[PDB]
């Protein structure tokens, strides 16, 4: 019966607005109390003001921010009917790999074809002042903006993405799962419950739902470019620290 | 209206029997099938440091608590129509109130029951611990043989542990009023509830509200501990 997954989908929204304060709709907003944009070396240099050389600075920048974002995404996944039940060891298996596609999710609700806000919302940073770094991070950030761009064109509330947030946690198909079977039990109401919504919310993106789906194939690609990205990084400088967090998932 | 108070304990209750599963009913039921823990031995044996594996399960088991716990907030009437940020703040902090309350229809003088009823720890056994945690439920086993002479059944619970939810003096609530508003609702059903169901026990109203002074005082006194317990990977850490 669909009253089963419509008040299914009101649980997991509600969740979502309470783990994540950067919403899709509150940034959508604020890239329509203004930004300060950052496009050149020195208006970085207005950024601390405002709001180790750069590229450096930078990337150590989007892993705290990352580290507070695996934060968020574990306060929402308690949240989904069944989580907090199943195994001990596959929560943390699901996380492990289920962090980084929610990362690049939520990213692209802060993107547009020009550039990302940062600092909740505080500011904005432009896709060519990115492209324009050190050898190591002047391909940091690109392919999410290319998928960004083609991702958002669902044009998906936070209503829906709150439902496909669940739907990707909840694989199944993910390395060092002992019991697969309840993960997929969960995730066929998920999947239940995210057709309905996407066709409830959205009654002319007609297989959206498909369409939707089919993101993951993009999804994972880009992890694994940042994987293996992300491990050069240590090699050029093993100066570098990472947070133990981060070191778990990766 | 007198109507009106036994609608909303019914719907109270009724939500309160499909939010947990193991209820006190068929929690007392067991006490008088359930493998036994109270030995070292018994342990080893029953799972198919070793004080650490046990509070920890503890653990996993307080965070599936909490999740039926939001659940059966949710029913409360007009529990949802709060401001959100309210109604996070009220679970945050009365989620441990409530789990008291309800290892109180698991526990009885000599032990508590486990894996949602399969077992029984010995109170003896948990006694028997490392300073760490050799006194851990110990303050716990007491609050619960106290609380359970009231012989409240889940009719009553499941209007108390709403009131305890909704208790409006909670750090941070930023619209009070509505809050309040509820609370005046379910203590008005509690207190006919407590004297429909045991007209026998006089002031048992009276007497329940003084053990939510105990409540707070073993919440606080627990906190203390597991910030002692922070005295002896990441990603499991992060989940609780
Ligand atoms: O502080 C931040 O919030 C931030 C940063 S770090 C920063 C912020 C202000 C001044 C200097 C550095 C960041 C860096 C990149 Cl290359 C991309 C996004 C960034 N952000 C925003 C952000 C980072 C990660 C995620 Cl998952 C979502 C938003
Ligand atoms: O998973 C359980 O059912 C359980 C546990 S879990 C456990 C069982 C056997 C060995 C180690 C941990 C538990 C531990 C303690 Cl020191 C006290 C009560 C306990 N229980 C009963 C319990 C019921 C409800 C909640 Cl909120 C917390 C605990
Ligand atoms: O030992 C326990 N909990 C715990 C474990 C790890 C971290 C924090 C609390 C426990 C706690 C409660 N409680 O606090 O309401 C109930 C039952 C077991």
């Amino acid at each position: 019966e669909s009253a089963d997954l419509r008040a299914l989908a009101k649980h997991l929204y509600d969740s979502y607005i309470k783990s994540f304060p950067l919403t899709k709709a509150k940034a959508r907003a604020i890239l329509t109390k203004s930004p300060f944009v950052i496009y050149d070396m020195n208006s970085l240099m207005m950024g601390e003001d405002k709001i180790k050389e750069v590229a450096i600075r930078i990337f150590q920048g989007c892993q705290f921010r990352s580290v507070e974002a695996v934060q968020e995404i574990t306060e929402y996944a308690k949240s989904i009917p069944g989580f907090v039940n199943l195994d001990l060891n596959d929560q943390v298996t699901l996380l492990k790999y289920g962090v980084h596609e929610i990362i690049y999710t939520m990213l692209a609700s802060l993107m547009n074809k020009d550039g990302v806000l940062i600092s909740e919302g505080q500011g904005f940073m432009t896709r060519e002042f990115l492209k324009s770094l050190r050898k190591p991070f002047g391909d940091f950030m690109e392919p999410k903006f290319e998928f960004a761009v083609k991702f958002n064109a669902l044009e998906l509330d936070d209503s829906d993405l709150a439902i496909f947030i669940a739907v990707i946690i909840l694989s199944g198909d993910r390395p060092g799962l002992l019991n697969v079977k309840p993960i997929e039990d969960i995730q066929d109401n998920l999947l239940q419950a995210l057709e309905l919504q996407l066709k409830l919310n959205h009654p002319e993106s007609s297989q959206l739902f498909a369409k939707l789906l089919q993101k993951m194939t993009d999804l994972r690609q880009i992890v694994t470019e940042h994987v293996q990205l992300l491990q050069v990084i240590k090699k050029t400088e093993t100066d570098m620290s990472l947070h133990p967090l981060l070191q778990e998932i990766y």
